Protein backbone atom coordinates (compact mmCIF):
# COMPACT_ATOMS: atom_id res chain seq x y z
CA UNK A 1 0.00 0.00 0.00
CA UNK A 2 3.19 2.15 0.59
CA UNK A 3 5.07 2.85 -2.71
CA UNK A 4 8.81 2.13 -1.44
CA UNK A 5 9.96 5.20 -3.77
CA UNK A 6 7.44 7.32 -1.45
CA UNK A 7 7.83 5.70 2.11
CA UNK A 8 12.26 6.36 1.21
CA UNK A 9 11.31 9.83 0.49
CA UNK A 10 8.93 10.67 3.33
CA UNK A 11 11.08 8.95 6.19
CA UNK A 12 14.40 9.65 4.91
CA UNK A 13 14.33 13.47 6.41
CA UNK A 14 13.42 12.07 9.76
CA UNK A 15 16.51 9.39 9.47
CA UNK A 16 19.23 12.70 8.32
CA UNK A 17 17.73 14.88 11.49
CA UNK A 18 19.34 12.07 13.44
CA UNK A 19 22.44 11.71 11.77
CA UNK A 20 22.78 15.84 12.00
CA UNK A 21 23.15 15.66 15.65
CA UNK A 22 26.70 16.52 16.27
CA UNK A 23 27.84 15.22 19.03
CA UNK A 24 25.09 12.99 19.86
CA UNK A 25 24.80 11.24 17.19
CA UNK A 26 28.54 9.97 16.63
CA UNK A 27 28.27 7.08 19.04
CA UNK A 28 24.67 6.18 17.01
CA UNK A 29 26.41 5.82 13.05
CA UNK A 30 27.89 2.65 13.03
CA UNK A 31 26.87 -0.67 14.70
CA UNK A 32 28.41 -0.64 18.38
CA UNK A 33 31.76 -3.07 18.33
CA UNK A 34 32.47 -4.13 21.74
CA UNK A 35 35.86 -4.81 21.41
CA UNK A 36 36.84 -1.36 19.98
CA UNK A 37 35.06 0.00 22.75
CA UNK A 38 35.92 -2.23 25.83
CA UNK A 39 32.48 -3.09 26.42
CA UNK A 40 32.90 -6.95 25.88
CA UNK A 41 29.58 -7.50 27.84
CA UNK A 42 27.51 -5.15 25.24
CA UNK A 43 25.96 -8.31 22.98
CA UNK A 44 25.43 -10.09 26.49
CA UNK A 45 22.78 -7.43 27.30
CA UNK A 46 22.03 -6.55 23.58
CA UNK A 47 20.68 -9.15 21.47
CA UNK A 48 19.12 -7.29 18.78
CA UNK A 49 21.87 -4.41 18.33
CA UNK A 50 20.79 -1.61 15.65
CA UNK A 51 22.24 1.69 14.78
CA UNK A 52 21.53 4.43 12.33
CA UNK A 53 23.41 2.56 9.72
CA UNK A 54 22.14 -0.63 9.47
CA UNK A 55 18.51 1.63 9.47
CA UNK A 56 19.65 3.67 6.55
CA UNK A 57 20.40 0.51 4.80
CA UNK A 58 17.09 -0.97 5.18
CA UNK A 59 15.24 2.64 4.36
CA UNK A 60 17.49 2.54 1.13
CA UNK A 61 16.38 -0.90 -0.37
CA UNK A 62 13.35 -1.60 0.75
CA UNK A 63 13.59 -3.38 4.16
CA UNK A 64 10.30 -1.50 5.51
CA UNK A 65 7.22 -2.08 4.46
CA UNK A 66 5.08 0.05 6.60
CA UNK A 67 6.18 3.03 8.37
CA UNK A 68 5.72 1.20 11.80
CA UNK A 69 8.94 -0.80 10.78
CA UNK A 70 11.31 1.95 10.69
CA UNK A 71 10.21 3.52 13.74
CA UNK A 72 10.43 0.71 15.84
CA UNK A 73 13.90 0.25 14.40
CA UNK A 74 14.62 3.88 15.45
CA UNK A 75 13.18 2.58 19.41
CA UNK A 76 15.40 -0.46 19.33
CA UNK A 77 18.46 1.67 18.87
CA UNK A 78 17.46 4.18 21.50
CA UNK A 79 16.26 1.33 23.74
CA UNK A 80 19.19 -0.53 23.40
CA UNK A 81 21.29 2.67 24.38
CA UNK A 82 19.14 3.17 27.84
CA UNK A 83 19.00 -0.10 28.32
CA UNK A 84 23.05 -0.96 28.61
CA UNK A 85 24.18 2.53 29.47
CA UNK A 86 23.80 4.31 33.35
CA UNK A 87 21.07 7.39 32.93
CA UNK A 88 24.15 9.21 34.23
CA UNK A 89 26.68 8.25 30.79
CA UNK A 90 27.45 9.89 27.76
CA UNK A 91 25.66 7.63 25.84
CA UNK A 92 22.34 8.06 27.54
CA UNK A 93 22.36 11.45 27.57
CA UNK A 94 22.68 11.42 23.87
CA UNK A 95 20.12 8.91 23.29
CA UNK A 96 17.13 11.06 25.23
CA UNK A 97 19.05 14.05 22.98
CA UNK A 98 17.89 11.81 19.61
CA UNK A 99 15.20 10.43 20.88
CA UNK A 100 13.50 13.96 21.22
CA UNK A 101 14.53 15.29 17.96
CA UNK A 102 13.09 12.31 16.64
CA UNK A 103 10.17 12.32 18.32
CA UNK A 104 8.62 15.82 16.99
CA UNK A 105 10.18 15.14 13.19
CA UNK A 106 8.51 11.40 13.29
CA UNK A 107 4.66 12.89 14.42
CA UNK A 108 3.71 15.33 11.61
CA UNK A 109 5.80 12.28 9.03
CA UNK A 110 3.37 9.71 10.32
CA UNK A 111 0.34 11.82 10.49
CA UNK A 112 0.50 12.64 6.64
CA UNK A 113 1.28 8.76 6.01
CA UNK A 114 -0.97 5.69 6.98
C1 LIG B 1 32.84 3.76 18.24
C2 LIG B 1 32.54 4.79 17.14
O1 LIG B 1 32.69 4.49 15.99
N1 LIG B 1 32.03 6.11 17.46
C3 LIG B 1 31.80 6.67 18.80
C4 LIG B 1 32.07 8.02 18.92
C5 LIG B 1 31.88 8.68 20.13
N2 LIG B 1 32.20 10.08 20.20
C6 LIG B 1 31.44 10.99 21.04
O2 LIG B 1 30.51 10.64 21.69
C7 LIG B 1 31.93 12.43 21.04
C8 LIG B 1 33.13 12.83 20.49
C9 LIG B 1 33.24 14.20 20.70
C10 LIG B 1 32.08 14.61 21.37
O3 LIG B 1 31.32 13.51 21.58
C11 LIG B 1 31.44 7.97 21.26
C12 LIG B 1 31.18 6.60 21.12
C13 LIG B 1 30.67 5.81 22.34
O4 LIG B 1 30.77 6.27 23.42
N3 LIG B 1 30.09 4.51 22.07
C14 LIG B 1 29.54 3.70 23.18
C15 LIG B 1 30.34 3.41 24.29
C16 LIG B 1 29.79 2.64 25.34
C17 LIG B 1 28.48 2.16 25.26
C18 LIG B 1 27.67 2.46 24.13
N4 LIG B 1 26.39 1.95 24.11
N5 LIG B 1 25.59 2.22 23.03
C19 LIG B 1 26.03 2.97 22.01
C20 LIG B 1 25.05 3.22 20.86
C21 LIG B 1 27.33 3.48 21.99
C22 LIG B 1 28.19 3.21 23.09
C23 LIG B 1 31.33 5.95 19.91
Amino acid sequence: IFKPEELRQALMPTLEALYRQDPESLPFRQPVDPQLLGIPDYFDIVKNPMDLSTIKRKLDTGQYQEPWQYVDDVWLMFNNAWLYNRKTSRVYKFCSKLAEVFEQEIDPVMQSLG
